[PDB]
Formats: C-alpha cells, structure tokens, sequence
C-alpha cells in the first residue's frame, strides 16, 4: 500500500474507481476537461502492491471572499477508496499528502463539496455556504406592487438557445462571480461541458432553454419524469432589476405548476410576491466547504463590516497557531503572539465563519467557539459578516 | 350588514363559525380560557340583518423585543367571514375597527398568526418570526468533542410527567420569554390549556412527556401514526448547557428514528453533532405578524445594536408618517419631520425589520425598502440586527 | 340446511352475520330503526341444523319513476352469507323465496345497492341509476357570467347546524324526492339516523354543517384525515337557482383546497364555471339496481318522452313473458301477446332501461338487447330517456 | 409588437417558442408533415420589434357531424405566447386576425383540442365531446353469454405488426370516421407518423402491436414503466361484432393485469362484461372543443332527430346574430329574423351542443342557455341529440 503521484497508466484504474464510486461520472469524454484543471502533482493515487484502491486530487480555482477580494483556492475532488478497502486510513493518508502539498504550494485556503456531512470537520473543513431549494407554485405568483419591471411597454427579457449567446452568459457570470462571495472563476473548458448538458439526451435530460437578459440569465429545463416542474439550474443575476425581471419570465412559464431552484438563504424571491409564502423552502444542505490553509494570510486578505469599531483580541485556532487579531476599517493585521487567548476555535469552525454564511455567536452557543467575553463575541458576529450575501457558484 | 362589539348572545354564532371556519376548533371548554385574555370591546361580530357572518377579534399580550423591553401587543385572532359573505369588504371593515380601537387604546404594535400567506400584508402586518423544522435521524447522531455535558458522572435532566412539574416548567419559560425577541407571556389559563393537552385522547394524539433540566424543559410525544417518530411540541433552555443537555437526552430515546421539533433559523443544534447535516430543515415558514401601530413608539421602545456608530436619516412609512431617526449607543430617537425623506417603506416591511428576522438589505433588493443610499442600507442592517435571535413563542 | 322467516331469537345471530359480513355494521341500536322498514315475512334466514349461516331481506319502500310517479318497491339488504357456507347456493335459495313473497305481496319493482358488480345481473338486477363523484379545486373556481345568484345584497344561503333545522331539511327532500327519479320517500327513523351522524364521533368524522336555502340544502363535514377537503355528504335542490346559491356557498369554504361530491352525470355544477374542467370526475359507479318483478304494472305505471310519435311493438323478456307494448302520448299499453317478437332482452337490462340512465341503443351495440330493426331502436331510446336526469337518494 | 404572416425565415423562432411552450414537442422532423395540413396565410406569428413571442396557426380539417355530414373545419393549433410576455392581449389579437381569416374563407366551424379548459370558452369554443379512460382489470373479465364471437371454431382478429397492414388500418380509419360523429379525415402524412410512433424508442415508448379484424383494429402498447398495464392508443370498429372480437383479444392479454383506453361516454364495452363494474372510468376531461363561425350554415348543415315531430323557434347566438329556426323530417331551415328570442345562449354553448355531447336541459339548468318554454327545451334537447354516440377522432 504506497501512495504516490499517478502516472499516465494510473488513470484508466482511476476512472473505474470513479465509475465504481460516483454515479454521476460523464466518463472520461468530459474527464478531459476536467483534468487540464489539475496542477502537475495535483493528484495521489494509492495502489495495493496492481491495482488503484485510492485517489484525491486538487484543482486551481479563484475564489471571491468578502471585501470582493480573490484567492487561489485548492478545491479537493475525486477522492475516492476502494469498498474492498474500508477502515483502512487510505482517506486519512491521502489527505495528509494533499495538504502538505496544497500549504507547500502556497495556496491560503481548500475547498471540497460533501459527499456526506460527517467525514471533512475532522480534516479541518468547515461548511462556509448554505444551498436553499426553493420551490414557487407559479399558478398562485403575483408579483407585489413595488417589485421592479412591471411597466408598460417590452420585456427586457428573451427565450434563447443556450450555445447561442455563449459570449454573453460568460460575460455576465465573469461580473457576477468577481463581486459575490463563494463566486469561482469558470474556465473555458467548463462552459464547454455546461452548453453540452444543455442538449437533450436520449432517455436522460431535456432540453434546456436561457432566458437572457443584459444583467442576467436563467438556464432551466422541464424535469425527466414531472412534466409540470421546470427546474432552474442556473440563474446569474447582476442586479436587482435582472432578478426580478428573470423571474416575472419564469413566473410566466404557464404550461408549469411549479418552479424550482437551487439558491441561497437571502435569496429576494419570497419578497418580490404578494404572498412570501408560495416560495417555499424544501430543502437545505450545506455547499461549499473551507480549509483555511494559512490562518493569517487568509484573515488579512478578506475585508471586514466598516459598521463595527476598532478592536483586538487573540484567537487561537486549534494546532494552528495564536494570533493577536486587530480589526479597524473593514481590514485585518493578524500577527504571531504568546498572549492569552481570548478565542478559541478548531480549524473547520474558522472556515464556517470565513465567507460569513455562519455567526460567531451561533457556534459559540454550540461550544464550537470559546471565550469568556459576550461583547468580543458581538464584535466577531459583526465583522466577520458579508454585506453581499454568501452564494454557491457550481459543484467540482 | 352592521359591525358591533357581540353581547353574549352572539357568542353561540361565534362558536359555529369558528368551529366551520378553524379545524383545530377545541370546543366552548377551552373557549373559556382564551376569552379570558380578549378585553372588553376587544371583539367585533358582523351579523346580516339574524346570524354571525364575520367575527374579529384581540387579545391582550406581552412581546419581548431587542433589549429585552416587553411590549403590550394587541393579539389578532378568531378571525372569520362566513362561506357564504366572501369578496363584501368584511374582513377589511373589522380590521379597520379593530385597528382603530387597539391604536385608541393605545397599543404600539399588533401581532397575529397567518392562515394564508395572502392576507394580511395588504393591513400592514409583516412576518416577522421564521418557524424552522428540524428533523434529526437519531440512529447516526452522535455529539461533537467540544459538545457541553458530555463527561462522566450523573445527568442534570430527568423524565418526567408534565402535570406533576407544573411550577418548574413555568418559573423556566418566564425566564426564557423575558429574555428571547418573540417571547410572549404565558398566563395560568394557557397553562391550564397545554398541561391538558399533555394527557392522551382516545383515538387522537398520545400521552406528552417531559424532559426537566434546572435551566430547561422539552415537552415531545410520540406521532399518532409513524410510531418511530418524536414530535417536540416545546423546547426552552434559558442556558447552552440546558439546550445541549436536553438534546443528548431525546437523542437517547433509542426506540425512535428521528425527532422533528419546530424551532428558529439560528437554532445550535446542528453545530451540536459530528455530522450538521443529520438536523435536515424539512419545513419553514412564517411565524408572528407584526402591525406597527405607532411607529415613534415601537421605534424608541427597543434596542438597536452598539457595534454600529451613531447616525441619522429620514424614515418615511408609506401613510404611517415621516420621522427624523437618530440611532446611537443602541438607543433610537424618532421625531416627527418634513424634512425629505432618505427611506421609504409599507409598515408591514416595518414589521418584518423590527425583532431582527429579515435584513433591511433583502427587503431592498427586493424594492420593499428604497433608498438611494447603500452605506445607509448597511448601517439600518447592523442596527436593526437582533444579537439573541428571534424566536416564536406559542401561536394565537 | 332450512329456509325460514326469523323469530325474534334468531335476530342476535344475525346481528353477528352482519357485524362479520358488513364493515360499515353499526351495530343493534341504529339496527332498530331501519327494522321498523321490514314488513312481517320480509326476512328470510337459513339455519345450519342452531347458527344463521346465511340471511337475507326487503324494506317497503317508494321509488319515483320517470313522470313524478311513485312506485311500491321491495328493497332488498341485510343479504349474507357465512364464510363458512359459501359456493352452497344460500344466495340462490334465498332471493328465490324473497322474490317470490314480493311477487305475491304485489310489488311491481325490486331495488338495491350491490356489494360487487358480477353477482345481482343473474338474479334480474340490471344497474339504473350512476353515481358520479365530482371533486372542485375551489382555489380556482370562478363562476361564469351567466350564473345565477352573482348580484349585490345579501346571500339566500345560511350556514347552520342540521340539527336544528330538521322540520326544514325533511320539507325540501319531500319536495325533490316526488320530482326527481330514483327520489325515495325518507321516513321519520331514517332522519333520526341522518342527524345522529350529523355529531362528531370520539377518533371518528368530524362534525357536519348544513348550508339551507328556502329551495334546497347541502350537508358537508371535513375528511377525517384530509384535512383540506371537505365531503359534501348530500345537496338536495328544487330549483336551479338554490342549487347554484348552495355551491357558490360550498365554494366559498376558503380553508379548503378540495370539495367532493357523489352526484349524477347530469349534475350541471361543472357549467356554473368559467373553466368546466376543474369539476373532475374522481370516481363512476352503479347506484341503484332495479328488478323489474311485473313487466306490465311497471311498462305501463311510468311516463314516456311525449317527443316521439306513437308506436306499437312485441317485446319479450327473457322467461318473464311476452307483450305487445304501444307507447304514445308519454304513456304505454302493455298486454299480453304471442305475436312474433321485435325486441328480446333478459330481465336485468329492462331494470336498467327503466329509470333513463342507460340507451337501448347502448345496451343494443353489446347484444344485451336484440331486435333487426333500428329504427324501433332509435323509437325506445327516445320514449324510455327521462325528461328530469335520473339520481341515487340514499343507500340502503 | 407586430402582427404578420410567417415567412420561412420566421419558423426556426417558433420551434423555439413551440419546443419552450409545448413538452410533447417532436421536433422538426415530424414538423413537416404538420405543416402540409397549413394552407397559405394559415398561420400568425408576433414579433418582438426580432424574435417571435407568440404564434398561432389553423390547418384544414375533415369533421363528420350528426347526419353523417362533413364539414371543412379549420383546426386550432400550435397557439403559443412567450413567457416573456404573458397578460399582453397578444392570445386575443391572434385569435382575433385568424378567426377574421377562417370567417373569409368560408369555413363554417373551427375546432381545437385545449391545453387548459379555462382559456377558449371567451373565443367562442364549447367542448363538444368527451374524452373517457376505461381501465379493465382483465383477470377477473368474464363476457356475458349474450356477448357476440363466443363460438367454437376460428378468432377472426388476428395478432399484427401495425407497419405491414398500413392499407387495412387506411381503409377502417376511413370507413369509421365518415359514419361516427367527430370523426376526422386522417391525411397520408399523419399515417406515416402513427407508423414512425408504433416502433419502440430507445429510453421512451415500448413497440406497439396490432389486433386487426375485417372491420376493426387495436393498436396497443404496455406502458413504459407499468409492466402489467396495456395501454390502447386507438381502437376502430365499424361493427359491434368487430368491437366485441378485438375486446375479446386484449383480455386475453394474459400477462396483463389492466388494459387501459381513451374512448366515449356510450362505449359499450361495459355491458359486454358479466361485471359492468370492471371497467372502472379513471379520467374524463373535455375532448375536441367547436367555434361555430356561421351560425345558419352549421344549423343547417347537420342532421337532426327524426322522432321529434317538426317545430319552429327564434335563437339568439350573442353577438352571432338572431334566427328563425324551423326544425323537421331530420333537417334544419335557419332564416334571418328581428322577431322576439325564445332561446338565448353565447356561441360557446351552441359548439357544446352542435355534436350532440350536451344536453340543452343540462346547458339551461346552468343559466348558459335561457328559454322560457320547457317544451321548447325538450325539443331542443331531442333534436340535436345524435343517434350515433359522439367520439373524439385524433388530438391536434
Ligand atoms: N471534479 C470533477 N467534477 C465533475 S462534476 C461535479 C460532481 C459532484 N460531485 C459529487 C460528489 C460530491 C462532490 C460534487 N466531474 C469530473 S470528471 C473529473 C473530475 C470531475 C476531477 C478532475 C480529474 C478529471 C476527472
Ligand atoms: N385565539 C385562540 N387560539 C386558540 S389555539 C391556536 C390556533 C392556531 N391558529 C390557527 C389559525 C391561524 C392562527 C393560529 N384557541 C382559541 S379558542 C378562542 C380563541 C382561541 C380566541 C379568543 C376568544 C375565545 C375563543
Ligand atoms: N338496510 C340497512 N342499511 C343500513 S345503511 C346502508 C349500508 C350500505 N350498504 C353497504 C353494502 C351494499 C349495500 C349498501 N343499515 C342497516 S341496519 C339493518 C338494516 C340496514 C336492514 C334492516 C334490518 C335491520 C338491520
Ligand atoms: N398541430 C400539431 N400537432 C402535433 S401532435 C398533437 C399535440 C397535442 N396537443 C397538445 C396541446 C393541446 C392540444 C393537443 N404535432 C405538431 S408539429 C406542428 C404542428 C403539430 C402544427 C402545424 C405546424 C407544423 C408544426
Ligand atoms: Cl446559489
Ligand atoms: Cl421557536
Ligand atoms: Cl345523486
Ligand atoms: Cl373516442
Ligand atoms: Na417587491
Ligand atoms: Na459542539
Ligand atoms: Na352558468
Ligand atoms: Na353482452
């Protein structure tokens, strides 16, 4: 059992790990474009003398923290142990090696998506955004009276063909993702991979349709089996006047009884109606999840709420150092200190905390969090929340 | 088609609408209890000519707002049109009496309990509370390390019957209500109501059983007919140390398979466990509407946040009045002006702001709240802002 | 294994065929009332020896036919076997001797409601009347210009409890059951049976409302378990005016997202809407059977269609005689003949015939009914259709 | 907003309008064979200045009425308008210009099948047939001895394959739809896209087979996911031995539990049964809904029930002018009048009664048809009844 960098020959043993281990594996047609996002000793593979029982890997991603501010990010995906090889600390050593790599490389954080919420806390990955499923029973919408676009005179929005208008969903998505926290650059190879899913296929998906605005859009499609759901799998919207006038299209979608959507707590939805309760919410789940690699490079690099005071105290991340922390003018100065602690929090708890989708005092109600002083408590709450609210960019 | 305060010979017709008109209809017995809490000229009945074809009515309750003030809150409820007086502007001719008394009788707020989503935000009330079921499957929770009450020795919690700790469970809920935004005052009358409901009913609900912590109780049954479900009808921990006590005892109720509770967004309990993901959000959904009645009042009356500096603006409530608004050492000044106004707003928007649930950030995005000034916006949020979050105390 | 008129010894035995045989069993006390239907010898009971292992009996009941005409008519019920002396010909031995004592006794029909479909066809039973279940999404329905009842001032329609109204509700179910074929004459025992489930039951139904105008009433309770659709139990009207007043009421029941009714297929409800399609038929069954027991008295005692012309025919019923049958001016002559025969059918398919719900035509194309002369065909289609849509009164 | 004949420049916009607005959609390759049944200025495309925002079409039709007549009929179809742009009147122009162009051609009547049954009745359509799903339990089937074909001795109904037998079925369909009232022309290219559906698609629809008779065919299908349901896309039978003979044949589907089929209210299938309560009615809606566009030549055009005796009368179409209608010996005369109304009715309500699927009784006791003269209702009612039960031919 030795775990290295895989070689070229590793890779169709890697794919039938990969087939074995996750049902939504495209094959290795859409693995290409996946792969050219995987440094040069990205990946481990470990090997049973003969065959690969276990993979991770890492991919270069950007992504926007509060304070609008863009960090290299190691995102974790592809790990996988082979079911004949359970219990065996394969996942513990891989991503021992991973880490040392990622840290050594000089990335200040990592993120994953879960498989399951109760593996990644003890590698020191906290859950840092919130997916909200809303669904809206479209036959009961209207829109109240002070919701934006409801004018005389043309709509702003059009139906299109996704592949189409390619140049113009990226240049909207390029502005979306560089000003709301959890957004991730999308490389040209994923936006290939995106405009092939939009096409139906035999026995699987229909077709999905865009409604285009110059603020927005709204990739959806109708679901497999429930013909009167439309699914909106993506909707990018730059300002207010976008989202509402994307939704009064949706909203217009009469063939359907339902419309639902994958989006964040603050979403405005419910807002926008006469009645905030036919957005119903029917599921949650956590999104993205943060290693903080580099515990003060990634608390000088986020900005802070200007609203709170000057302050300073000393937070102590488990087995990650002590810091004297000073926050003033929405900006961070995070230095080695020998001082008291005044905080004390494990690794994962600082990554919820990170892109403000948790509160302090929250996790400081669940002991997740120590300190002795309810202003200082307060103070962090603050601070450490998002102006523009934490949203999920895509799945890797 | 008259609108009058009923005499106790309207009573009787009351009943039969109530009992046509709500399904969860106890009957006259506990009828009593309730009309306890209405005060004289609370009610208005309409009758045609002859029967009761619309009633309306208040109670009068005591809120808990930020900074812990205790607010008298006139208590909508018992409202009724009769299936066969619907679309005639009977609901809103008992609403605008009642509103005129409960303003007169000098009431700064009013609050109610939503049938439909639809209704009310047109008489100026805004949800205000977010009710949040939780759902835990029980067989796979176990406590995180950092978890409070984990260690060796006796438990602080005891299995008990209600009835027989009447005294206890109240001196804790008075505690908790009057130091939670959204606790109401529970008098002996409604006391008298739950403990009787906490017996079983034969071919209805099951025998309700008590967890007691010194700082804490949960009152669950077993569901009707999924018989591996615990349905938590009330949790109130005054301390973490009582929440997380209470929870490692109902995840000790090993013949069930899960435990739902109704509980609020910032609810711990997720943060408690190895796995956040085994608390699913399987419901949410609005909880108490608030009317202001008197904007200066209810404004001056609670507490904003200290961590925000001192500022001012112009508030204007559409049709509610325009104030000159001084926030500063989370204590607010509300004077009448004619100075222009810098925000705009309905007065059920107000509602919504005013014990911290919704940020005034959503509700703009959404153009429920204009202004033209986003550094204002931010500084309403942080203010407006709750640091013990909202919960819902009991409905009406 | 012997044939008899039951003593008042064997009644408790065959309280226990009942209890074993129906669900629906009441047991002995509401048993009473629908006894005092029974004439002397309208029983039969089959003892093994000792037990009653097989029962059956007739009501003396009035049935109005086509033409407001009120028939004598032998309502068979209380029919079992014991499970233990099945495939004996219990049920052929016993309709024998009943239908022989009818006969004799001198009524022209027989009726009952069947169990199973593919039992009474063979013993002369042919289905005459359709049940029709219609369920409204009320959340939907609006009513179409051309309704009645739609104007300013006050509704004609109270809600109230049955109850008390009893003298009002008896009066109009006179008044429609002496108009309407299939109408039966209630008498006093059966009202104090209808009001007595009018009641809520201890883990039961929910308690009933009456909607009463001057020309009509709805009775309606809320599912037990549905707790967002209500049954419409029975709506009887005299005039078209009070049955669209009474669903405008049923309609107007807000808390309701469904209301339900067994009803007939002509029941105009569905064309009182601007969209016909939200009153779906859930569910069509058999109502009433009919066996016709004298072919003259029953040919001759109803009115015909005074639309078609006079004509004159030889009809034969299979071993229940020959007649030469002239229909004109809405009224047959029936006497007996053995001039060739025109029209052959068996027993069971003049029953379904007689009250209008089934075309000669129809039961001609699948061979049930034979004659080589379509004119003739199209002639008693026309004569046997009635005026007034036959309905189903009440089960028994 | 612009509203114009399509060019062939315009089609490709409204495939994407068609493939957005319709799940059922085909795509263009079937598209073709459609557009072969639009004449000329058959269709009206909206643009947006640009695109397409709403579109609708008619195409010619063949329609067999009472009397066995056959009417050119304009058929309703592929009416979309873009979410974009709902609630903008552009439904009504569309309507407004094609009914103008349908009227100046010279087509009497217009016909359309309805996505929602809310929509058309303000156009001037009534539902003019009804759609009714039997589903057989076909272990428990046993045919009534009376049943035709239960003779020793060769079936006459032999097992197919649809694709080899084209000319057989051409020759059936032809037959049947020039003899039943809704029946429809069926043109080569729709016989080409039956043929292309009755193969098996790869993820979709199982192979369908064919039981094929000298005067009558089924095709049927089992259901894609329902392994133990047959569903019959379409049964023709000329001849009630025909009908009886392939009945006959899909119970003897002994791998089947049910067979499941789309036909008519009068479908006699029941009564061939020893059990008529095994073919259970499951679903009813509205089938092929008729805009009468020239109220004296569709009158005039049908045939009408011989056994009524001759009677004049004076109907009001609203806004479709005012007529003396003089009706017997089967036939109609329909001559301008000012003379007094003694029947009024919207013309939607003449559609609903024109192919005898309604009753006159039913449509007056709703108030959509007002007369006041009982007599003249049964006359009317007895008339424009059909002696061959309506059926609906094929959706378009
Ligand atoms: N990284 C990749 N992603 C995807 S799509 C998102 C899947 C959802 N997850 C399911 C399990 C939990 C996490 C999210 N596809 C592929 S294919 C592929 C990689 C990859 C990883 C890079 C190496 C080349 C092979
Ligand atoms: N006010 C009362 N409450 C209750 S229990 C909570 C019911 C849930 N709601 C269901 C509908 C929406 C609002 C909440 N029971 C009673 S009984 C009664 C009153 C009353 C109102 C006071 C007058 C005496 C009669
Ligand atoms: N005749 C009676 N009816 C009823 S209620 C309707 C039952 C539905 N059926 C269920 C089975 C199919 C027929 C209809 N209850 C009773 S109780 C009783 C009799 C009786 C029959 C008369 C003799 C006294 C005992
Ligand atoms: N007219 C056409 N029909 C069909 S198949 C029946 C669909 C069911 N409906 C679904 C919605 C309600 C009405 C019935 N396919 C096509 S494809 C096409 C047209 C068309 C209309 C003619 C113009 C060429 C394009
Ligand atoms: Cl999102
Ligand atoms: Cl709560
Ligand atoms: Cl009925
Ligand atoms: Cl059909
Ligand atoms: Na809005
Ligand atoms: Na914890
Ligand atoms: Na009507
Ligand atoms: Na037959």
């Amino acid at each position: 059992v030795t775990l290295c960098s895989p070689t070229e020959d590793d890779w169709p043993g890697m794919f039938l790990l990969a087939a074995a281990s996750f049902t939504d594996f495209i094959g290795p047609e859409s693995a290409t474009a996946w792969r050219t996002l995987v440094p040069t000793d990205g990946a481990v593979v470990v090997r049973d003398g003969s065959e690969v029982v276990g993979m991770a890997l890492y991919m270069d991603l950007r992504l926007t923290v509060p304070g609008e501010v863009v960090l290299p990010t190691a995102g974790l995906s592809f790990v996988a142990v082979a079911p004949t090889h359970r219990r065996r600390g394969l996942l513990r050593a891989m991503c021992a090696e991973l880490h040392r790599r990622i840290a050594d490389s000089g990335y200040p954080v990592a993120a994953l998506h879960a498989s399951e919420g109760g593996i990644y806390g003890r590698f020191g990955y906290g859950p840092a955004t919130t997916l909200h499923e809303l669904t809206v029973d479209r036959r009961f919408a209207r829109f109240h009276a002070d919701a934006p676009g409801g004018g005389l005179g043309g709509s702003s929005v059009r139906l299109v063909r996704p592949t189409e208008h390619r140049g113009e969903f990226e240049a909207i998505y390029e502005r979306w993702r560089q000003q709301v926290p959890g957004g991730l650059l999308r490389p040209q190879v994923l936006w290939d991979e995106l405009l092939a899913e939009a096409k139906a296929a035999p026995g699987g998906d229909r077709e999905s349709f865009a409604l285009l605005h110059p603020d927005g859009y709204a990739l959806y499609r109708v679901d497999r089996t429930d013909l009167k759901l439309a699914r909106v799998s993506e909707l990018r919207a730059v300002t207010a006047d976008a989202h509402c006038a994307l939704w009064r299209a949706l909203i217009g979608l009469d063939s359907m009884e339902r419309i639902s959507i994958i989006t964040h707590p603050q979403d405005p939805l419910p807002h926008l109606l006469t009645d905030t309760r036919l957005a119903r919410t029917t599921w949650r789940q956590d999104g993205l999840w943060l290693r903080i690699m580099n515990v003060p490079a990634a608390l000088e690099a986020r900005g802070y709420a200007h609203e709170v005071g000057e302050f300073s105290t000393v937070l102590e991340v488990s087995d990650g150092g002590r810091f004297a922390l000073k926050i003033g003018d929405g900006r961070a100065r995070c230095t080695p200190t020998d001082a008291a602690a005044e905080i004390e929090m494990d690794r994962d708890v600082l990554g919820s905390l990170y892109l403000g989708a948790h509160r302090a005092s929250t996790l400081a109600a669940a002991n997740r969090l120590r300190t002795k002083d309810s202003q200082l408590l307060r103070r962090l709450d603050a601070a450490f929340a998002s102006d523009v609210p934490v949203q999920t960019a895509f799945e890797f």
